[PDB]
């Protein structure tokens, strides 16, 4: 059908349907005539993956041969989603894939709806992990993903009288095609025990044993025939350990690789989450070990490895691998640590201190008690450093130690990593450098060459390709399939702002993806928008640092003076709110029930018709994502200066053209910066503002005397405008906003209202709204995670990036 | 190479050449590179699963096509052991896939001892279930076996300091290549919950729903091209249910399935238990009654379903049957308990009070309310019609009622399946008429057209053919290979007992198979056993009915013998006695013990020498049976007369090549009837015997007063004879022996010993041994469970077996 999914070769199709047939018949055991749906998928989705083999095979052999430098990634998080259109995609096989199911009389887009997301991740900091490996895999780099493989991923989301309901996440159950069981693998995890020193060297005794078994998922790069490796764990119980009861309790060994912890930014210290921390870290180590003394003095262990650390969750990495090369390597200290913080990377995704990992010391001494002995001497050695650098500076010392003193001693992840690692990276320009303004400023003084930047990037395979083959195609029409792995060249379509075809092909497209979305909005729900309207969205984890909020408030200001005013016109929205909220975030509950009460309101209004429109989109996860994005028009970006790292999804939505309405936080700086100011909605306070807010004190009140239109939204909600059975319903929310709001949702109140008008203004003009449209799409190519990557792979890992072609398959 | 094994076609060798290399790289993902020796099992256990498909889907087919009777044998357990080569057995390709392997450098033999044993059952009545599925296939019978998928089955025997210790069965760690998962045909079960009772009829409200997932594993006939279906149950946990411990509660619902209860012959009153029992019953009958609602009056179920109670175990299905009926489908009760005892049958396999199901009212108040109702209701109506029949007759009322009152109330599962079935019956002729004359002698007066006989038989595929091809072949060589499917035809070989050539073959097999077991047996646990000794062998679970401990005494009394006379000749012996404990049967523990500990004496004590060799064979498990069997010269059935209800293990020594010695019990009785009393080794006291030692009163004293050789055994174990360290150790089993022995293993000590002089002396003259050794095989053909099953067919579930061929794959 469309050029970019590839050609549908005579052979190539009549493989396709005999291999389908075979699997249908000899895998799922069925016929044509007891057959489902779910069957059809199947049969596809090993058909496909019958193509990934031979290549997975002798990229691993190749590895092997060349015995390159090895990238391993270990996160707790891998925010996967689909893969079989993925798969065909960067395999070149969608379009003979499409025809070959067509022939054998299936709607092939049915088919892929069947498949179950791998939710193995909360939000943007597994979705990177994602982005990443595909990145790699497509810059030909020897990496390899690590980390757990959750039997229940992020909870699925269900709206019950507007409230959140939560239900596991049971993605498993009909199987996964993708994965394969490495049971010849499985390696010995330890947990508990204690401490002997003897003669020569210290002793992890007496403890409680739990096997990692591996499974591994192939990871194919864009059309270059590289498919690398993701490895995730899970927990097994030894067959050492009433009869019946003892083999019952196996499921306390388990437990392990259960389930996600669903917090976003937010650190909850649980025993069994350390207890996943060190699982995966503890695993992965012995099987890079494994590898390396195959390619025994570990000298050369930094030219063969590098590790990054996603965030601190597997920070223990640091102390585990010093505790492998002095404890049984028996290598010195001093060489060991010298080892540990040249191969060892660590990446910050957040400055929010509910966020930071302190764990209690009398955890790690009861779970880890060797661990805790390592972390002291690292710490002991490293304060010794900072005191020879800054005599006298005592509270230099205390800022600066990993070990932090208080009610309960904890210890400071984020120092550990910060010591231990020859790199420290932010995840966006202004990110990192209040990383060595603020939070870490000690830390830069100490040792200014660890910190670096890495701006983030999304992929445009699963970001457009995938998505959006309509947009994929009017682009490749124009400049080629080139920029589908190098999207610098996307700023070639430059020259196109004033062609009257390409003006009217690339709104041509996002009216069909409005049509196409507007129509799953009633096919699945049984909803009621307008495709003609502004499709207005803000998609991501509920946080109040996000600011559901301060679009609420724009929202009912919207409502308030359509009513005030019925008869005036106003440009028609369809405001779009959506994403989930971790389970023991009250306020977030709220603004979730809140929203929906809202739309509750507004979408009864006869006075308000089609004007006006507030959806919840439930259940918002990765799949649901590649079919919003592509429809949106206005994307939301609107956290508070200084408190959102980076961003990604911000990224997805310039590159599917909609424009973006925010604040110069995170990566939206850089994006304006990259498309020009004048093509961006920019309003609010920059961070030195809410830094001279602070000094002076943030009284919301101010804004509440001062503004009619919100005192009249504050007082609508307390009097119970939009919760009449339950009157002070919200009563924690106007508190929150009145007295004690971190993010200062008032103080960007005004100027996002206004800034709201200049958006309705611009959309009055088709032509010039799709002009700017363009200017933003071609301006997006530097946030490309090949571009991250390859920085990554140049500036800390120390390997070249490569768009070779694997010797066929 | 050897007949019995099929054609090595030179097509299908190089089919199975290449199918094998394509699982090895597609499926396994591997190349001959890294693979290790059990991915070679696994890309073969593929390719012949791969031949079964095709005839699996058209059995099942041609089944709903033609909608014959349909036959459900309802059991807890599935003794299954191994599937490969027997899959290869009854679909004549072992030559082709021997020679295919042997082209491709591997030993297929090498290959087949990696596959797990499937270890879904206990012993007996387990094994049992799997060679009925065998033989219902292969007499062409529309039959499902349904069961429970314990994900730990019997537990692995590990022999410590001379104990037993157990460690779980993780036989699904590496994979199951045989099963098939139906997700999709996922049903509810219901627990807990109260009852309702409304204006039209009963309902069972606020229960706990656990969710049944099946997963299917094919049956093949023996070269008919049928292949049935045996479907096992697993537990699942419903989406529906702080949001982590409520994912992790989740393994408390599927804990159902999740292990084997090890009782042999033991009825452990845990609910756990009963929730299996129920969770089977629930699941099986309404895919029973879905799939006959396809084929709504149930005049027609009779004639198109039999349910077949394996025990009591499954008895439930009664008054789930009689729920189903009255509550859901509205019959009124008299239509459907014609309905239920017109398709339920039950069969009884033991006598012992203690494995008699007696479960606690307030159990099945709590776990099934309705149920128990249903249960009042039938004993209500039952004791009705005996009062009728025996006017005045009240102690007949109390004896017979299903609810038993005393301590706590309890419900007797065995009066229950006799009340709702249409047959009950024994598993040997003497069990059958014992249960008349005794146990249900009441019952059997109200209605004798319900009691029958169905001597238990084996199948020859397994027991004689995979296990024994060597003496398949010589058989074969004379009289055809036609005695396969028709062991009758075993006697034409009674006019070969003269012959010269046959007597020479048998012989020469014989000792092959020793020689092979004697090789495994220092091979695998470094052994020293000799094999020109006569092979003693005794397997099977440890229990005090079976009187291990009688074999025990035998065995210390040819020690003394030979301490005492050095220098005289006796007939070499090399005794093994093998068999798992119940966990918490500390009597049979004790008894695994003192037979270790006499090995410890004897087989280090020089003046022995190689004459005697005492040992106990480590986890006998069906893979084990398939060694030692068909390495036996003598089979050791020594049970007290009327306690082991049949037996099976006595029939596939019979056909290997053993010979018996035994007591009149079980189907020993007519096996010496088939062969001849003069070719079996018979002593001890008969059932009357027994009885008229009861009547007087068993006095132990009398027999150690009276046997000077008895005597000094008991005094050697009580001062610590063969337990120096520990002298006192064996204190439970003397004080049990002298004071209070059920199984009277002193009264039967004389004649057992003599008659075992008896042995020793036919065993030193070859040609005689060999001759009787003849005429058993020739005559087991009565065994067989093709036999047995033919006349559960016509005698009980209305159907006629068939030896059609079905029409190719
Ligand atoms: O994200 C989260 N997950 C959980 C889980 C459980 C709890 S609990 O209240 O401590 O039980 C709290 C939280 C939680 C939270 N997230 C936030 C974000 C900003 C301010 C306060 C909290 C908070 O308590
Ligand atoms: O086979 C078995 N399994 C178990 C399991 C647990 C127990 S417990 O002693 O009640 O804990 C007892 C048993 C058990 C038993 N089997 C037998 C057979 C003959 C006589 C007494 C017992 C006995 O207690
Ligand atoms: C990209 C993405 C995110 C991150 O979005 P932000 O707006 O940066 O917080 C979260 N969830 C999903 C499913 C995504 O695809
Ligand atoms: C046949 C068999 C049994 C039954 O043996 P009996 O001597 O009748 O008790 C028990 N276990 C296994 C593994 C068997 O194959």
């Amino acid at each position: 059908q469309i050029s970019v999914r590839g050609l549908a070769g005579v052979e190539n199709v009549t493989e396709l349907k005999k291999n389908f047939n075979r699997h249908l018949h000899f895998t799922l055991v069925k016929d044509r005539n007891v057959a489902t749906p779910r069957d059809y998928y199947f049969a596809l989705a090993h058909t496909v993956r019958d193509h990934l083999v031979g290549r997975w095979i002798r990229t691993q052999q190749h590895y092997y041969e060349k015995d390159p430098k090895r990238i391993y990634y270990l996160s707790l998080e891998f925010y996967m989603g689909r893969t079989l259109q993925n798969t065909m995609v960067n395999l070149a096989l969608e379009n003979a894939c499409d025809e070959a199911t067509y022939q054998l009389g299936l709607d092939m887009e049915e088919l892929e709806e069947i498949e179950e997301d791998a939710g193995l991740g909360n939000g943007g900091l597994g979705r990177l992990a994602a982005c990443f490996l595909d990145s790699m895999a497509t810059l030909g780099l020897a990496a390899y993903g690590y980390g757990i493989r959750y039997e229940f991923g992020i909870f699925n989301q269900k709206i019950c009288g507007g409230w959140q309901m939560e239900e596991a996440d049971d993605w498993l159950r009909y199987g996964n095609p993708w994965e394969k069981a490495r049971p010849e693998f499985t390696l010995p995890v330890h947990f508990y025990g204690r401490v002997e020193h003897t003669s020569q060297g210290a002793k992890w005794v007496d403890t409680q044993v739990v096997l990692a078994m591996p499974y591994d998922t192939p990871v194919p790069g864009y059309r270059n025939n590289v498919v690398n490796t993701m490895r995730l764990w899970s927990a097994k119980a030894p067959n050492d350990f009433g009869y019946i009861q003892a083999v019952l309790d196996r499921n306390l060994a388990e437990n392990i690789s259960r389930v996600l912890y669903p917090n976003d930014n937010f650190f909850e210290g649980k025993e069994l989450r350390l207890k996943q921390e060190y699982f995966v870290v503890a695993a992965t180590l012995q099987d890079i070990i494994r590898r390396f003394k195959s390619s025994t003095n570990f000298d050369a262990f930094p030219d063969k490895v590098a590790i990054q650390l996603n965030d601190t969750h597997p920070s223990l990495a640091i102390p585990e691998l010093m505790r492998v090369l002095v404890d049984l390597e028996r290598l010195d200290w001093d060489k060991a640590w010298e080892v540990t913080v040249k191969t060892c990377a660590y990446t910050n995704h957040t400055v929010l201190p509910e966020a930071l990992e302190r764990w209690p010391v009398h955890l790690l001494e009861t779970l880890l008690p060797r661990h805790l002995q390592i972390i002291y001497e690292i710490n002991q050695r490293f304060l010794n450093r900072v005191a020879a650098a800054f005599p006298g500076d005592v509270d230099r010392l205390r800022r600066m130690s990993l070990v932090e003193e208080g009610a309960v001693k904890r210890i400071n992840m984020a120092h550990l990593c910060i010591a231990g690692s020859h790199a420290v990276n932010g995840v966006a320009r202004i990110h990192s450098e209040i990383l060595k303004k603020t939070i870490f400023k000690d830390f830069y003084e100490l040792e200014p060459h660890k910190f670096q930047n890495k701006t983030n990037g999304i992929t445009p395979r699963r970001w457009l390709v995938l998505c959006n083959p309509g947009l994929a195609e009017i682009i490749a029409e124009r400049i080629g399939e080139e920029y589908i792995s190098d999207l610098d060249q996307l700023r070639k379509l430059l020259s196109y702002v004033d062609d009257e075809a390409f003006i009217r092909d690339v709104a041509k497209v996002k009216q069909e993806n409005k049509l196409k979305f507007a129509a799953y909005l009633e096919r699945e729900y049984k909803v009621h928008i307008n495709p003609n309207s502004l499709f207005d969205v803000q998609v991501k984890r509920i946080h109040e640092y996000k600011r559901q909020l301060l679009n609420c408030l724009h929202v009912i200001t919207l409502y308030n003076r359509i009513k005030k005013e019925p008869n005036k016109f106003v440009v028609p929205r369809t405001v779009m709110i959506g994403g989930k909220a971790a389970p023991g975030y009250h306020m977030a509950k709220m603004i979730i029930k809140l929203i929906t009460a809202i739309g509750d309101v507004v979408n009864h209004d006869p006075v308000v018709g089609d004007r006006l429109r507030v959806i919840f989109l439930e259940n918002y996860r990765v799949s649901l994502a590649e079919k919003v994005i592509p429809a949106a028009d206005l994307s939301e970006q609107i956290s508070t200066a200084g408190t959102e790292a980076s961003g990604t999804g911000n990224m997805k939505f310039m590159l599917n053209g909609a424009l973006t309405i925010g604040t110069m936080d995170g990566a939206n700086v850089e994006m304006a910066e990259e498309a020009g100011e004048e093509n961006f909605f920019i309003f609010g306070m920059r961070v030195e503002d809410v830094d001279r807010l602070d000094q002076r004190g943030y009284n919301a009140q101010e804004y509440y005397d001062r503004i009619p239109e919100l005192r009249q939204i504050i007082e609508q909600l307390s009097s119970g405008f939009f919760s009449p059975k339950q009157p002070d319903l919200f009563k924690d929310i106007v508190n929150m906003l009145m007295h004690h709001d971190r993010f200062k949702v008032f103080a960007d109140y005004e100027e996002y209202v206004k800034c709201q008008e200049r958006v309705s203004a611009l959309y009055k003009n088709p032509r010039e709204w799709t002009r700017m449209v363009i200017r933003n799409i071609a301006t997006s190519g530097k946030f490309s995670s090949d571009r991250t990557i390859a920085q990554y792979a140049r500036e800390i890992w120390g390997v070249e990036p490569s768009r070779q072609r694997l010797p066929a398959p």
